[PDB]
């Protein structure tokens, strides 16, 4: 397309009525061709604009739904590993309590042991210190 | 506002005549002038608008493209963090499970000891239940 100055010069040439008909026709044809090309380039610009704007909306919905969706995909992992974390951390304290139980069993039984061993020990001492039944009781031990 | 190619042509055709009055010739030429100005202004607005659209296209093309990377790794920020804690819990589980099994072994062992000593005692108690001076001392435990 002709820059305003170039176009202006042509108009100025056309102002002269005694300009040769050859040159006059040349200039007017120049103007028609230029106007045609200008319209063409203009429409090209319009459609080439719509092409970009369509991409504007395109991405205004493309990664706008992708934001929400990726958020969903995040909280997915969160919830899952939360269920795993909990189902683990419950078993933990479950068998922890069970262990703490077996400890009490251990101490109870050790008490019983020390007790009966105490009785046996007292009997043993009595035997070491001193008739019929005794030899038999000592035959129990040896 | 810019004239349709047909109107424009209708002006140029008038300008072809060398016997056109200078007033009318000047007027036609100024018509072309003004129309051309308005058309190139419209064109410029169009170009600038195109840049305004393309700037937004090039905006979203990169903007949430970095968001892709962003959330791609910061998702794994949570994926990696609790794949370690889940490990910690699931390992605590079988740690105390192991200890607890050991406590089962201990339980049975101790119970065996109890049965041993208690048994010996019952034997002695048989001997005592059957039958003299030492035996009164041994009975004095009961």
């Amino acid at each position: 397309p002709l820059k305003p100055e170039e176009h202006e010069d042509i108009l100025n040439k056309l102002l002269d009525p005694e300009l040769a008909q050859s040159e006059r026709t040349e200039a007017l044809q120049q103007l028609r061709v230029n106007y045609g090309s200008f319209v063409s380039e203009y429409n090209d610009l319009t459609k080439s604009l719509s092409k970009a704007n369509s991409e504007v909306a395109q991405w205004r919905t493309k990664y706008e739904t992708d934001a929400i969706q990726r958020t969903e995909e995040l909280e997915e992992a969160k919830k899952k590993l939360a269920q795993r974390l909990q189902e683990a951390e419950e078993a933990v304290e479950a068998v922890n309590a069970k262990c703490s139980s077996l400890e009490k069993t251990k101490h109870r039984l050790q008490n019983e042991i020390d007790f009966y061993f105490g009785k046996l020990r007292n009997i043993e001492l009595i035997c070491q210190e001193n008739d019929p039944v005794l030899q038999r009781i000592v035959d129990i031990l040896y």
